[PDB]
């Protein structure tokens, strides 16, 4: 055991109501919106294949010239109520918004820098508008915040001199100032999701990460803080030198997911995954023909996969420079929403079920020990294998949409064939199970 002043604080999962809400929400949307939406992956006639929100980096653009894009920031089709409606319709319970990305342009009128929405033709506090509009729809709002800031010359990638250290110390104060500002300007915020924290400068300043966490928790009761923020005394990130999770939830599954057989450890803590629709574009990119674009079922698969393992999933959108969403994104949100409106009882407020993974799809567990079978791969055998943990029996199966009864046949001790429905639902579908735990078993149930 190593002693630490800046390692983990939470013993296991938080169980206060605010965390239970963060968790029960399950499905979120991510919004990456910034100056990068203007060029949309293209600089001086060259279309770059890299992530559009990193175009400043791919095209080697200097800060002064990149930030002049502010002069073209005028999203005339922006309407926060419309965005909130789109999210509501998709079935998202929360939205995570880029308050400031690496480029350092702020979507709120920060008093600590000139690189904000206030100094654009549009002028308006976009972030405040969104907060209000989402909240009015009953949607929680989470703030993405990039510590790394390409707009501020006090930023350092590493601390290699006393000068570096003096500059970076000012930078951290500047950062603290922006964070306090967001927390006090927008007190309905439920979560801060830190990015751009991997540089050696931040690793060397573990103490600050812990302080940022504590500071925000004092300012916003019940607020959640992601693991990606945190470095310990030794510079170890996410999990401290004693293997303990820092922050309130684990936030490293980005465009990938834990293996449903080999990575069951994740069920021990809260966590959130995020994903993109194309392969690797977060900000708006004008040409989606350059990589694989996920279909709605492929996205729904990932959402359910996450919930089946006790995690959240956040699906990313990269709005156009005009403040509308491209057609592929409107289609996606609508398709997701349609499915969730039908089958969302197996997603919202659900969790890991403790059953062995089977090939047909995923289990999720409801608040009242409902066990949902979410079927993505339909067996030609017409039988869905269900192997129960020790002491658990299956008493009934019911097709969720119709209430029709589904035959359950015992094949061995602890295993059943659950029949597929008589009519093929023709889309991923849910069978709700009623299970019973014997007197004197172990496990939840
Ligand atoms: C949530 C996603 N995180 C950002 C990211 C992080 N990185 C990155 C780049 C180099 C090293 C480590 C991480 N690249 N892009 C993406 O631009 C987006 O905000």
């Amino acid at each position: 055991e190593i002693p630490l002043k800046y390692g983990a604080t939470n013993e296991g999962k938080r169980q206060d109501p605010a965390m239970q809400k963060f968790r029960d929400n399950r499905l979120g949307a991510f919004i990456h919106w910034g100056l990068y939406a203007i060029p949309g992956g293209e600089w001086n006639g060259k279309v770059y294949g890299g992530a559009a929100e990193w175009l400043k980096s791919w095209a080697k653009v200097p800060a002064d010239e990149w930030l002049k894009l502010m002069d073209q920031w005028n999203p005339t089709k922006f309407d926060a109520k419309k965005w909130a409606k789109m999210a509501k319709e998709m079935g998202t319970k929360y939205v995570k918004i880029t308050t400031k990305h690496h480029e350092g342009f702020c979507l709120w009128p920060s008093k600590y820098t000139k690189y904000t929405v206030a100094n654009t033709p549009y002028k308006r506090d976009i972030l405040g508008e969104l907060v209000k509009a989402y909240n009015d729809e009953g949607i929680d709002v989470h703030f993405y915040f990039s510590v790394m800031d390409w707009s501020n010359p006090d930023y350092r990638y590493d601390i290699k001199s006393k000068e570096d250290s003096i500059a970076f110390s000012r930078f951290l104060e500047f950062t603290d100032n922006q964070l306090k500002e967001l927390a006090t300007r927008y007190p309905t915020v439920k979560d801060f999701w830190f990015d751009g924290t991997w540089d050696a400068s931040v690793k060397k300043n573990g103490w600050w990460t812990a302080h940022a966490e504590q500071m925000l928790k004092e300012l916003v009761p019940g607020v959640a803080i992601n693991s990606r923020l945190r470095a310990d005394d030794k510079g170890k990130r996410h999990f401290d030198s004693n293997g303990r999770l820092m922050g309130d939830y684990e936030s490293g599954y980005e465009r990938r997911l834990p293996d449903p057989v080999k990575d069951l450890k994740v069920t021990q803590w809260d966590w959130e995954a995020c994903m993109t629709i194309p392969e690797n574009q977060w900000g708006y990119h004008k040409d989606w023909s350059l990589s694989y674009v996920k279909t709605p079922i492929e996205v729904i698969d990932r959402i359910v996969h996450a919930v089946s393992m006790g995690g959240n999933m956040v699906v990313n959108f990269g709005p156009q420079a005009d403040g509308d969403f491209r057609p592929e994104e409107k289609a996606m949100a609508t398709a997701i929403g349609k499915w969730m409106n039908r089958y969302g009882k197996a997603v919202y407020a659900c969790d890991y079920a403790g059953f062995e993974k089977q090939d047909w799809g995923y289990y999720t567990r409801g608040k009242n020990d409902e066990v949902y079978m979410v079927v993505f791969n339909q067996p030609y055998s017409e039988r869905l294998i269900v192997k129960t943990p020790k002491g658990i029996t299956v008493e009934k199966a019911t097709l969720l949409t119709t209430g029709e009864d589904i035959t359950v046949v015992e094949t061995t001790r602890n295993e059943y064939n659950v029949s597929v429905p008589k009519k093929n639902p023709g889309e991923p579908y849910v069978i709700q199970l009623k299970v019973r735990a014997a007197k004197g078993t172990k496990s939840i149930y």
